[PDB]
């Protein structure tokens, strides 16, 4: 009913955008999620509170110092309790879709490490990371975007946050006429069935036309066969 | 040298994550990076300045008011001027990877539009937008996230923000030993070309065992083929 994730950043204040506003925002006051940020400059000692390091080997950029981040992490999971997920986010992790989404948001507990420069010490991965997740094939300047994405995601299940492998169907509202495109008339007959049908079959079809390999995947209801059969069909003219 | 990007969004502040913070934070106010926003809320006329509205066939959800978003969506185009790119985010959009963020980054102005609630009408697709762009294959609370993604992901293109198909290497810093594991010696030998070669036979290994599709589309130099070759073998004992 509840879901708790800690968060290991160098910017906590970029968490706001999702505890102060829309959806995740309620969902944070209203106590279902709880947000909790350790930052690893808060656990150096040094005057100038150093948290960046050089690598060995050399090369252009520098890595998060071990230390800083560490403690960091090691503060966060005592505060979890026992039971809690360590994920790091990265480009070579597990790729995030809406499965993988479904599993995370199973856990009670989340640890989210965020990277910042060239990342972390490869060391610190296998002792303290249970998982390293992508929430895409491309590169981001640090893991926040991708905790803070992860987070909005999983959020989705908790129950009282919110009021099938398809891309979704177009969506109409308010005028009837705009810019000369019309309203499709079935979702202006009141018939729920055909509402519903023609629904499915525009998702059937926008999947097929735009991402037809996610329908390799799918074991298509009889419905769903006819109505993407019709679709293809009325495509080929 | 430059790049403008639009917002249109129910919650602008949220785009302080990037614009106030780390290397993105450091580009807006090195004037490298824009982000100007509008709100479709300022663009209502009634007096509880309602942003959503009823889809047309009934169903669980409100969609975005097509009159106040496309009053916002024509006033960033306005101030755009000429040759911005109106992209809208979403999961039916085409999948970004770092490919995709190289066409993006290639413009020197976007608007990107964010979607709230259920989405959008339909028809503003058609005569506003000219591309829908996915971050990945799992379903938000709105486009901002996706958006501030890719405005991230651009930015590290711009000259002067920052200081090949394949997973990164492992990164390893001080210490030299922690918790019982050492960083590997070659790294530590000052030997440039073996330290390079480490890296780039890393990087293949790492590929080839957690993302073995992504190496199906490159064309491995010969000095690939030959250390993937021998991360295999020793993968094999
Ligand atoms: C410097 O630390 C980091 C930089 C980038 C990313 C990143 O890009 N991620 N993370 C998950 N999915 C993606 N794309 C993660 C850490
Ligand atoms: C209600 O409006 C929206 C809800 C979700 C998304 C979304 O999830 N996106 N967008 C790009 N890539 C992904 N995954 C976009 C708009």
């Amino acid at each position: 009913s509840h879901m708790w994730i800690g968060v290991i950043s160098l910017f906590p204040e970029m968490f706001k955008a999702i505890t102060e506003f829309g959806v995740t925002g309620r969902a944070v006051k209203h106590n279902l999620l709880k947000v909790e940020c350790w930052n690893p400059r808060d656990f150096t000692f040094d005057k100038h509170k150093t948290v960046d390091d050089r690598p060995y080997g050399g090369g252009p950029g520098m890595l998060m110092m071990v230390q800083p981040l560490r403690d960091a992490i090691h503060t966060a999971k005592a505060a979890a309790g026992e039971g809690a997920k360590v994920i790091y986010l990265s480009p070579q992790g597990r790729k995030l879709d809406q499965g993988g989404v479904t599993e995370l948001a199973q856990n009670q507990k989340l640890i989210l490490v965020c990277g910042r420069y060239e990342g972390i010490d490869e060391r610190l991965i296998q002792t303290e990371i249970d998982e390293e997740w992508s929430i895409g094939d491309y590169v981001l300047t640090g893991g926040e975007l991708p905790a803070m994405t992860l987070i909005d995601a999983v959020a989705r299940f908790i129950p009282g946050v919110l009021g099938d492998g398809l891309l979704d169907c177009p969506h109409y509202t308010r005028p009837e006429v705009l810019e000369g495109l019309t309203v499709p008339p079935v979702l202006m007959s009141g018939h729920h069935e055909e509402i519903r049908k023609w629904r499915l079959k525009q998702s059937l079809q926008r999947t097929w036309l735009r991402r037809p390999e996610l329908l390799e995947g799918l074991a298509l209801t009889d419905e769903q066969r006819k109505l993407l059969k019709e679709a293809q069909a009325e495509h080929n003219s």
